[PDB]
């Protein structure tokens, strides 16, 4: 049974050999190599003293995925300053009020705030709802707007489902086959998007009206995920049919940047909410497909594993989502192997290091049972 019901959390890194000392000093100083003042590796700047962003170090600018992981990060960590002051932003500087998109957050901004499009990114509106909930269940509602936590959370997932209903606005979900999209205006999917354990949360917490749907949601991205998925090698396509098969139309139709991530969200949806054949399965093939791959030679694979010439553009990334995976399937063959991989990998430098390292915070906090749920 998962976390959710036994309020456990499994410290993977322990029970694997690492020391509860060594482990509780790595996490801390993760965050602080990302949030702290330390310029070859942070990802997070402070502006004033009630805002602050995640900057994409690789483009240059503010995204809404980036924006609400630090939200997500921050919430888990107990930094209450450092979630207020990324929110804030978001806020100020993201949230649409004109446009067939307002109600949504304009997906990417200049470090001076301005937007670079009035169209939004369906993993951000999903990250800062659950992100918005954990704020308001660990420290309780602000009194003043927008920290009005849960409020906030209900009112965007409204959007997220009813767009369009009265309106030339599109909603971030079919309807008909409850699977999120790859933004409101197109009729296909993006795997690494899918989050079944965030939907079981928002089938609690989401306005009464739509919590029959979020459930109904979870069940769909579940299955979906089970066709996206390469069945020999594990992969997933960045961009996907809601059929499961990729589109590669402009280029994202294999195993790169975006895909890294299913490997993570099927290792937290087993701790959150109990491990499953199929998920044990995938994690192994994923595994398999790398365990004779060197690091420095990570490339981009078509799903049913045929390599490019070009190389992994964030190799510490797969590998922080890899060991991740591990959650899902803590007997595998090498679980073990790609737990002590992240282990021995560092924190990234360089102007590519944003997406690597996000991804291995969120590792190092689910690895050592530090990502947890927060419950009213
Ligand atoms: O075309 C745009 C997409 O590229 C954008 O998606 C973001 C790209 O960076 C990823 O790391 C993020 O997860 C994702 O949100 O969404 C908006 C769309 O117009
Ligand atoms: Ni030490």
């Amino acid at each position: 049974e998962g976390a959710f019901y036994t309020r456990e959390y499994r410290n993977l890194f322990k029970e694997f050999g690492y020391s509860e000392a060594e482990i509780q000093e790595r996490v801390k100083d993760t965050w602080e190599q990302l949030f702290g003042d330390n310029p070859e590796t942070k990802i997070y700047y402070e502006v004033g003293d009630d805002l602050g962003y995640l900057l994409d170090t690789g483009n240059l600018d503010v995204r809404t995925a980036g924006m609400s992981y630090g939200m997500m990060m921050a919430v888990q960590m107990d930094r209450k300053d450092i979630f207020d002051r990324i929110w804030n932003w978001t806020m100020k500087n993201m949230y649409m009020t004109e446009g067939v998109h307002a109600g949504y957050f304009a997906w990417s901004c200049q470090p001076d705030g301005t937007k670079n499009s009035w169209g939004p990114a369906p993993d951000g509106e999903e990250y800062f709802a659950l992100a918005l909930f954990f704020a308001s269940h660990r420290w309780g509602d602000g009194d003043e707007q927008p920290f009005n936590y849960s409020e906030q959370a209900r009112k965007l997932l409204h959007t997220c489902v009813h767009n369009g209903e009265g309106g030339p606005g599109h909603p971030m979900w079919n309807r008909d086959n409850k699977l999120i999209k790859f933004i409101p205006e197109v009729e296909f999917s993006d795997p690494s998007y899918h989050l079944p354990h965030f939907y079981e949360l928002f089938s609690l917490w989401a306005n009464e009206e739509d919590r029959v749907f979020w459930k109904e949601a979870a069940e769909a991205s579940r299955e979906y995920l089970k066709i996206a998925c390469h069945p020999e090698t594990g992969l997933a396509p960045e961009y996907a049919y809601y059929d499961g098969t990729p589109n590669d139309e402009k280029g994202y139709g294999h195993f790169f940047s975006d895909s890294y991530r299913v490997a993570a969200n099927i290792g937290l949806d087993a701790e959150w909410f109990g491990g499953s054949e199929w998920s044990a399965e995938e994690i192994n093939k994923i595994q398999a497909f790398f365990a004779d791959k060197e690091p420095e030679d990570y490339r981009r694979y078509k799903i049913d594993g045929e390599p490019f010439e070009e190389k992994s553009l964030h190799p510490v990334g797969l590998i922080a989502t890899n060991a991740m995976g591990s959650l899902a399937s803590v007997d595998g063959p090498y679980a073990k192997a790609n737990v002590d991989l992240f282990w021995n990998t560092p924190v990234r430098t360089g102007n590519r290091r944003y997406y690597d390292n996000c991804l291995y915070l969120f590792a190092m906090l689910a690895l050592s049972g530090n990502f947890k749920i927060w419950f009213p």
